[PDB]
């Protein structure tokens, strides 16, 4: 229960990119804590950011970020020689800047959505095998106001993966009736997706609700989307259908069939579930 | 005319049914199952009971989008909120305005343009069921919505219109200066766009920019993938006069294998110019 | 550069369909000219266009526009007899209008925004053929007050191409670190893809800007896109971000691997461009 503050404070954060089992790699913030996807990065638009990036791999590794202000030294390509080598460190930069009026007098839009890192160099000079690997996570930079929610999770389609998990292993989500419940939604790789979640329904817009009466933004529960596409939304759980193990899924037949599924499974105050008997 | 407030307690029933050629449809009445399932409308407040009736030899389901369901009305096996052959089962939908939450944030309204389909079908995600017609719109309005002259659905289910063999339409018949409303849904495995001729609309709720402080594109080409669903008004003609007006899919191949319609506008004597 | 003006003009040019290297097909506005993509038509809200056309080459070819007010009779394709023959000649006209008030009390929205012009009788009723030989090309139509850009560049994804143009030739495009950029991005064939920018960032909306503190459209560097799709936007140039070489590219994994990339080549005042070689 609160809304995030005003931003502009220099932050600092260690990275690090490390193997996994099965072939995968993921970042993490401590060393074996590696996940994926990797760490949810959160800024106040103004907020800098100073990831002290450490490769613990034995190939090449990068850090690129979409949405958020970087100079081409934080690029994280080979490109600009702003990828980090083998046993490497790296300090890449974000930087985030707030809404305002230009001198030319038209509006130049702030930092905040819903946006996610991944590596730029593994398998490809585009980070192909990087990608594929697990290299991804979530940045949410927030504007001065937004409402903050209970709970985030992260559903990244990766090819036809949901979290690098193996098929039909979810993964699932618990929440109470009531709560407000954060999803960041990512897409890559090389297929679209249509993600869909049963009970629930958001506004397609920058936050996922309508700032009010005059927002004409849609009102979906189904959305399209492809290789490194962003959104995010919140949406109260439960709200005007209850409690339940609601589905998520690609709406894409065959990848809801092989297994793109998971559950949103939302409580009574009491715990119940009703009719849930997996 | 305009949409009124809604609150009502309304009631249908359905049936699924196997039709010709291994497909199946949903229907009001027994015999007359449909492909698109049939056009279901509430205004925002409405509650609807729909009594619905398994015909055929094999479970299904209804699932709906973008509405206010309970659990038991979820329709997946998962739940077992699915019908048996023979069963029946009241599904219950409701609706609900805009309006602002305890907690300070709008809560949007349930208006839009939505549809049912099966879930159980074939598999535990409807394919089967989808592909062989079990799906329907289903449009929510809100209170003062402008309300169209006629309505025409259009679904892109894998690579076909409705279902239908290529190069089979539909089309659909207006008069030059009738408003006409489009509800554009997609099932199955592919991504398509959508495209019409002569005419555009705003990619928003309605197709139509609230005024001029609507920053909404403007647009006549949409991509959409599968469980999609949109809609628009459009006054036919407008700007552009009576004629054959076609849509299609405009991915190339969709298009050029059978995935094209006719919006036929006509003269107020009858008539299209060049048809 | 300025503000659009309110249009209103009748406005007239000669363009010309003709044959290219390579079994390519190009709309040009000179005989002998023709290029992939077409010439940019630029056009204020409320302005006319009579397009002389003329075939220069030995297949039936058409004009088909997007978003603008034409009748039948300039709607391009066979089905209605408004293709051109071989060494045929025809005015196609195209017009639009601003937005307004209905007598009903609906608002009517204008003819504004980024569009496109392309063959639709070459090779089957759709023009399948004369796509994919480049017959294509952007329309922009701007609202009374539209801010204008320094440059225009545009962008065609065609199927697995940039502009019809070989694997990994790009195009680039340069600019001076503050210049008003302007994109015109539009997607054609038989693929979905997703456009990417680094290092800049637009609205999901008519302009690519937002209106002000109250426009609610989601802020993105990464688009889903399919064919005859088309949306712009504009960006300085560097902004908050410095100049460098800036990759664009399709997002889709293989297709970036497969050269569906180019440079976005941001120069500092002194023309030069940080850590990028030529
Ligand atoms: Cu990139
Ligand atoms: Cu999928
Ligand atoms: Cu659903
Ligand atoms: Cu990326
Ligand atoms: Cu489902
Ligand atoms: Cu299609
Ligand atoms: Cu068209
Ligand atoms: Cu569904
Ligand atoms: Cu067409
Ligand atoms: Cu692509
Ligand atoms: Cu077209």
């Amino acid at each position: 229960a609160g809304a995030a503050p005003a931003g502009g404070e220099v932050r600092r954060v260690t990275m690090y990119a490390e193997r996994l089992a099965g072939g995968q790699m993921g970042y993490g913030l401590e060393k074996g804590k590696a996940s994926i996807p990797g760490p949810l990065i959160e800024l106040n638009e103004g907020d800098t950011l100073h990831v002290e990036f450490e490769n613990t791999m034995d190939v090449p590794v990068s850090l690129h970020v979409h949405g958020l202000d970087y100079e081409i030294s934080s690029d994280g390509t080979k490109q600009n020689k702003s990828h980090v080598e083998p046993g490497g460190t790296r300090t890449y930069t974000w930087r985030t800047h707030e809404p305002g009026r230009r001198a030319d007098g038209t509006w130049r839009a702030g930092s905040a959505g819903y946006w996610h890192y991944h590596d730029h160099v593994v398998g490809t000079e585009h980070g192909t095998g990087g990608i594929r690997n697990g290299l991804y996570g979530p940045v949410i930079v927030r504007r001065k106001g937004d409402v903050l929610p209970d709970a985030t999770h992260t559903i990244v389609f990766n090819d036809g993966t949901i979290n690098n998990r193996p098929a039909h292993t979810g993964p699932n989500f618990e929440a109470t009736v009531g709560d407000r419940v954060e999803i960041v939604m990512i897409t890559h790789g090389e297929y679209y997706h249509t993600f869909h979640m049963h009970g629930h329904h958001w506004a397609d817009n920058r936050t996922g609700m309508l700032t009010g009466p005059d927002d004409p933004s849609q009102v979906i529960d189904n959305k399209i989307c492809g290789p490194a596409d962003s959104f995010g939304f919140q949406i109260i759980a439960g709200e005007g259908v209850g409690a339940g193990a609601w589905m998520y899924h690609c709406h894409v037949q065959s990848h809801s069939d092989m297994g793109m599924v998971g559950l949103f499974l939302v409580k009574k105050p009491d715990g119940t579930i009703p009719g849930y008997d997996p």
